[PDB]
């Protein structure tokens, strides 16, 4: 990939010059975004913006755009609607129903390739050159828009950051595209950090051996998974297993790093997973160490952990330091760890008997034994904890609360897959579009719906359409 940024930056202007003539009139900025941390924080850094302006608005933080949701829009009396993280793969459905008002996107996920009209604009950096899940998240493109609406709105870069952190953009281990322009505007006011760290969940909260216990992304052989033999590991190389890392010098944190990486070559773990151990982490002075939001990741699981209770709009005021909002969304986060645990813990038990393999693919069906808003994460652990080869897509399908006819499921495979040719975004596109679902996203990570009882016919679709993709 490579970004044409000032050709984004152009096009971000030309959408801050439509809302401006919105704010004019006392138009209420209808925003509507991603129920994850990319779209809590897009949100959010909105908020700021807007009131920075003297705006008013009013956020819905949902799960996708969907044909319901967008006939609902269309009998809302909002004059503009904000739509950030999402919406890039609904343009059509857009077009349709919301035809008479002005349409933002501010997104970076794969464009569906249709023409929209003069009011709907769409600001995705990946129509100029960018890899949608790399060079820019949905927080960036918000980010970028509130920044040329305002340039006091760089004081939002680290919670732009903690968007892209939530999107994995960093996944390889270092941040890339644009997100390094946010970085920059970030450390020149000082606002963030960028240090070479263990890339693990639990810098700021978690004692050291959760934070090792915690880790399938990439897993610490013989230690993810079980805090017992975490804490013998740690002990045993000189670590106080109660300490969390923060509270390492670093000194302390570079033995930790060789200790680490020699485990995993002593232990076949491979190049890609041992590269992505070690790499960029971001701090904020704004807060105290030992809080969660004082590192992107901590800060982005919180707000993850308030979407998971459809309670997203706490997760935008925590954004903004309102810090009663904060205390709640703190006793949010250890149910959240734990049933992830627990799913991969299922997936570890129950993999070998339920998966269906085929050509392409492995797709499992998980019945109600892992939530619904979970599919996601279990198939990048089955890839993790080494269940699925690498090369092989998996898609998870869970019952779901949306429908009791309906199963809601989630694709995720790996770089080395997606250069054979998989595109999941667009794979299964299709396969919805013949089996009577819904489905898109990226080419590593897309999401799908079909009827229950359609699940034989689209095992053998998905994995002939996959096939095809194959060059
Ligand atoms: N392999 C994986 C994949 C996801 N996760 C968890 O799922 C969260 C969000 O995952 P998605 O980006 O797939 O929605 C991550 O922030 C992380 O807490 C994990 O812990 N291990
Ligand atoms: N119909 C759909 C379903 C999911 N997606 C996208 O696919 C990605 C992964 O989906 P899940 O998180 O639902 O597994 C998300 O970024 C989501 O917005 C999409 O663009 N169109
Ligand atoms: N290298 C990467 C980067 C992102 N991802 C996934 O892509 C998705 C991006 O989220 P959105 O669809 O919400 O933008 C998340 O599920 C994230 O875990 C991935 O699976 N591998
Ligand atoms: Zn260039
Ligand atoms: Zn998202
Ligand atoms: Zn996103």
């Amino acid at each position: 990939s490579h970004m044409d940024k000032e050709g984004f930056l152009n096009k971000v202007r030309e959408a801050v010059d439509v809302v401006k003539l919105h704010i004019e009139l006392g138009h209420t900025i209808r925003i509507i975004s991603h129920r994850d941390a990319d779209g809590i924080t897009s949100a959010a850094i909105l908020a700021k913006a807007l009131g920075r302006e003297g705006a008013s608005f009013h956020i819905s933080i949902v799960k996708q755009v969907s044909e319901d949701l967008l006939r609902e829009l269309k009998d809302e009396d909002y004059k503009i609607f904000i739509f950030s993280a999402l919406g890039s793969g609904s343009l059509s459905l857009i077009k349709e129903y919301l035809k008479e008002k002005t349409v933002i996107i501010l997104d970076h996920h794969p464009p569906e390739n249709v023409k929209l009209e003069e009011k709907h604009i769409l600001v995705n950096p990946v129509q100029f050159g960018a890899n949608s899940v790399r060079d820019l998240s949905g927080s960036g493109v918000t980010y970028f828009f509130a920044r040329e609406l305002n340039e006091k709105n760089r004081d939002l870069a680290y919670i732009a950051i903690v968007g892209a952190v939530g999107d994995m953009q960093e996944n390889d281990g270092v941040f890339h595209g644009m997100n390094l322009d946010i970085i920059e505007d970030g450390k020149s006011l000082g606002i963030l950090e960028v240090k070479k760290e263990l890339r693990l969940f639990g810098r700021e909260t978690r004692p050291l051996y959760q934070m090792l216990a915690y880790a399938t992304n990439p897993e610490i052989p013989e230690v993810t998974g079980d805090e017992r033999k975490a804490i013998e590991w740690l002990k045993n190389k000189g670590f106080n297993p109660e300490k969390k890392y923060w509270e390492l010098s670093e000194e302390e944190k570079k033995k930790l790093h060789d200790f680490l990486i020699i485990h995993m070559i002593k232990h076949g773990a491979g190049k890609e997973d041992i590269d992505r151990l070690i790499g960029d982490v971001v701090i904020s002075p704004l807060y105290p160490e030992g809080d969660p939001r004082h590192e992107a990741r901590e800060f982005a699981t919180l707000l993850n952990a308030t979407g998971r209770l459809n309670l997203g709009n706490l997760g935008v005021a925590v954004c903004l330091g309102d810090e009663e909002a904060f205390r709640k969304a703190l006793k949010m986060v250890e149910d959240y760890k734990r049933e992830q645990i627990e799913a991969r813990k299922w997936l570890l038990q129950n993999w070998n008997s339920e998966v269906w393999e085929g050509d392409h693919v492995y797709v499992l069906y998980v019945g109600k034994s892992i939530r619904d808003t979970l599919v996601g994460i279990a198939a990048s652990m089955a890839i993790n904890a080494g269940l699925a080869d690498p090369e092989k897509p998996v898609i998870v399908f869970a019952d779901t609360d949306e429908d009791p006819n309906l199963l809601k499921g989630s694709a995720r495979t790996t770089e080395r897959a997606l250069a054979k040719g998989y595109n999941l975004g667009e794979a299964l596109r299709k396969a919805a579009e013949l089996v009577n679902g819904e489905g898109g996203g990226h080419a590593i990570a897309a999401g799908i719906r079909i009827p229950r009882a359609r699940l034989a016919e689209f095992r053998k679709l998905i994995d002939k359409i996959l096939g095809e993709q194959v060059s």
